[PDB]
């Protein structure tokens, strides 16, 4: 019944604005100047990254890539607890047990970042904490070996993975379609699982008839980007065990993989 | 909002299940003899402590003190790092200043420690190797000059805090009240981190009264064990202190050491 899932869509959607601060609606305002309101301080090379700092507040001898490299660290580790509340109000998520909760946020959340990496890019950039920041393609580029291979990958999938014109509503129900993946390594009892993504699938096959009648089966287009997500992963996990031998004990802890 | 709290709760709760595998519920399980959990081998003495690695599983002629003093050790590695992942779930705590958490986590661990082992102590002695052993307090008393009064504060805090007789679900509140304390020496910004704390407290004291309505004072007399949990402390430091210049041979693991910093 329709109504069953454009309801879950909208609970969803509450739900995603709820847990996501820096929603897409919001991103895509600041990043083409139509909101004039604030303008981020953009960051295009080593002098804006030192003046940075002065403006946008972080907490942060060390080397410029690598602390800019801590701090995407540091926002990972914040991205995972947005996510991990934002699972929880899935219909049916927290029912599971406990463990497969734990195994569905633990592979589930690299895809879900550089998902929503994307809201926060276009091909010039990425908006930093909250949209206060820009730090261009080109300046992330200009990083030493591994360093600037870091980001160039996401924004080769953000261009594309943008074309598609996703919105929020979009995309909140497309997030819990990839936390409930019943094929993620070590889960015990897939079936809930997959009937669970079964009905997200549903509801998110309905959402983007509706949002999207001109956007000839776009539900396949979007399938078919997790397919260039969870390659963006596997390269971006052997990536960080390059870096594993290029770089503190409680700090280590904090930022355990993952 | 009540509901707001008790969502909370919940939450912490939920999160405390995933990080700490040796619950409170499943140790008293242990430790009174029910069939949901099996039986513990008992060390205490050495032929039960030699009988205890065939039985078992340790990781471990380095006499006996060192040896239990170093599985210990690494015991104590090993909840830091499920403090340290449970610490990350409390809301707001990773929106904090890097340093801070740091700080938050180097002071609060140690505490956190000694509150959760005693949910594996009654009277006579502590589980280990994740409740598959029991370690008497006996035992652990009669080891050499040193080694023998590690353990024994422990078993007396214990033995008063396992009188109040809390549940995981109170723990988990209780746990992340420690780790948002604010008088930490160091802290950057104090403000955020009391805000969160009374949230925190708010929570915990709601949950107590829910949880043990005719337990007067609860929560009064729970706030009021963070001092012994202070003392605990203080004395371990010092105790670490004498083993490092007795036995120069003997290392510690470095995120214990960087826990540990003079004054
Ligand atoms: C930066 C550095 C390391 C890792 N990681 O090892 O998972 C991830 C990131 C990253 O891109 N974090 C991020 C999350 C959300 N928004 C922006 C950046
Ligand atoms: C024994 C010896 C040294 C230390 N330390 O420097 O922190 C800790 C311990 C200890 O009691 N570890 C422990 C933690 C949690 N459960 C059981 C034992
Ligand atoms: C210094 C802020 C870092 C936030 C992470 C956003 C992606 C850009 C980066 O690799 O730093
Ligand atoms: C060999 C592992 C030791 C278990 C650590 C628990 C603390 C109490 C003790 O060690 O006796």
């Amino acid at each position: 019944e329709s109504a069953d899932l454009r309801a879950l869509a909208k609970h969803l959607y509450d739900s995603y604005i709820k847990s996501f601060p820096l929603t897409k609606a919001k991103a895509r305002a600041i990043l083409t100047g139509k909101t004039t309101d604030k303008s981020p301080f953009v960051i295009y090379d080593m002098n804006s990254l030192m003046m940075g700092e002065d403006k946008i507040k972080f907490k942060h001898s060390k080397e410029v890539a690598i602390r800019i490299f801590q701090g995407c660290q540091f926002r990972s580790v914040e991205a995972v607890q947005e996510i991990t509340e934002y699972a929880k109000s899935i219909p049916g998520f927290v029912n599971l047990d406990l463990n497969d909760q734990v195994t569905l946020l633990k592979y589930g959340v690299h895809e879900i970042i550089y998902t929503m990496l994307a809201s926060l890019m276009n091909k010039d950039g990425v908006l930093i904490s909250e949209g206060q920041g820009f730090m261009t393609r080109e300046f992330l580029k200009s990083l030493r070996k591994p360093f600037g291979d870091f980001m160039e990958p996401k924004f080769e999938f953000a261009v594309k993975f943008n074309a598609l014109e996703l919105d929020d509503s979009d995309l909140a129900i497309f997030i819990a379609v990839i936390i409930l993946s019943g094929d993620r390594p070590g889960l015990l009892n897939v079936k809930p699982i997959e009937d669970i993504q079964d009905n997200l699938l549903q509801a998110l096959e309905l959402q983007l008839k509706l949002n999207h009648p001109e956007s000839s089966q776009l539900f396949a287009k979007l399938l078919q980007k997790m397919t260039d997500l969870r390659q963006i992963v596997t390269e971006h996990v052997q990536l960080l065990q390059v870096i594993k031998k290029t770089e503190h004990p409680l700090l280590q802890e904090i930022y355990k993989d993952l």
